[PDB]
């Protein structure tokens, strides 16, 4: 499954995600999988100059992740144009991913010690 995107030309109202209809950013690339980004996911960007398509920074894609499962994962989701796709998404939570919640760690959220000088 590849995913092209335009991010330099922004099509929204044109971006469906294929090379016709690039997406306008990869955060909408997103939003069809969940995050469901396995190995058959493939998402193509502007390029380099030398190529058409290039592939996605996994620095700037795992954000974006992060991102849009803040952002726009609410309680429900619909699927998507190609070929629909089911609910195929992971979360396991057995006793791994309690520690994302009860973290043996001290860590203060929103706290930002000489970082809340200059900002929120």
């Amino acid at each position: 499954m590849q995913i092209y995107t335009s991010e330099k030309r922004g099509s929204d109202t044109a971006g469906n995600g294929t090379e016709e209809a690039p997406l306008k950013t990869v955060l909408q690339a997103i939003v069809k999988l969940d995050g469901k980004i396995e190995a058959d996911t493939r998402i193509w960007v502007d390029g380099t100059g030398d190529e058409m398509w290039d592939v996605v920074s996994k620095s700037k894609l795992k954000k974006a992740t992060k991102q849009y499962h803040i952002q726009t994962k609410k309680q429900e989701k619909a699927p998507h144009e190609k070929i629909v796709s089911y609910e195929n998404g992971d979360n396991v939570n057995l006793s791994e991913a309690i520690n994302v919640q009860l973290t043996l760690d001290t860590k203060l959220p929103e706290a930002k010690e000489l970082h809340h000088h200059h900002h929120h």
